[PDB]
């Protein structure tokens, strides 16, 4: 978990908040982001390692790992995957049109890495295609860059149009494996529509049962992948389904007609 700057041996800063892309002594590639800069605290510091052990050990093939933590001369970092494509949104809003075989396989991969961490206990509650990594192969790694699930280190320091309508004006209610179903659900339109969908005025309108625009969807899309996110937004959560639910019709489908 702990790491040290010394073990990189070059790096190079981009933006995407601020992040840098370094090279590890035996390791290799690997982002790093800085949380914080200023004083070493006493009373969270201790349960920030911790936190870091617990998300390290979500280890599956479509989750991006935590690689470590630095901690030197108050700063404090956290070390992930290198991610070669960046997020899904830069991938669909590139100059050629991603296949759909590939279209299909995201949609499985996005499955597959959700379901192991509902299983895990863990809710994502931020999911959305900004957290969807994409390597040079097109496969994906879902992320938490906004710290949903770190409450730590986000105390050491958002998009509302994947966000399900029971969470919409009622931020007490607890988030579920069925906020996540809603937010997949938008995922899929964004797939296909190849762009983000869509305050007072909007946020209302959802809550109704108002979602984006199907007809948006210029490029091709099945009549299948359509129904299962109509299915996955249903204003109802207890009406959609649960990730390994979507998987097993999923995964005949994607390998049938898809693969
Ligand atoms: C350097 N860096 C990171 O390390 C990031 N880590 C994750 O998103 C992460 C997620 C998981 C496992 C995991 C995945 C999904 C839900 C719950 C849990 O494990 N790590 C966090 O902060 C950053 C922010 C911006 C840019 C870069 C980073």
């Amino acid at each position: 978990i702990k790491m040290k700057s010394s073990d990189f041996l070059e790096s190079a800063e981009l933006d995407s908040g601020k992040v840098s892309l370094a090279f590890h002594r035996t390791q290799g590639l690997m982002i790093m982001k800085t949380v914080y800069k200023g004083p070493n605290c006493i009373e969270h510091n201790e349960a920030l390692l911790e936190e870091a052990k617990m998300m390290n050990r979500l280890r599956h093939s479509r989750v991006v790992k935590l690689l470590g933590v630095i901690i030197e001369e108050g700063k404090y970092s956290l070390v992930m995957e290198y991610m070669e494509k960046g997020n899904l949104m830069h991938v669909l809003k590139a100059e050629m049109s991603t296949p759909l075989s590939v279209k299909g396989r995201i949609i499985l991969e996005i499955i597959e890495g959700m379901a192991y961490l509902h299983g895990k206990g863990v809710i994502h509650k931020d999911l959305k295609p900004e957290n969807i990594l994409v390597d040079n192969d097109f496969h994906i790694k879902i992320a938490d860059l906004g710290l949903a699930s770190f409450k730590m280190w986000s105390k050491l320091n958002g998009t509302l149009y994947y966000m399900a309508p029971e969470h919409l004006n009622d931020v007490n209610a607890k988030p579920t494996e069925k906020s996540d179903v809603y937010s997949f659900a938008v995922v899929l339109w964004a797939i296909f529509a190849n762009k983000e969908p869509y305050e007072q005025q909007l946020i209302m309108a959802i809550k109704s049962g108002n979602r984006p625009d199907v007809d948006d969807i210029t490029e091709y899309c099945p009549r299948e992948i359509i129904s299962l996110m109509k299915l996955c937004w249903e204003a109802n959560p207890e009406a959609r389904p649960t990730f390994p639910g979507i998987e097993e019709k999923f995964r005949p489908f994607y390998l049938s007609q898809l693969e």
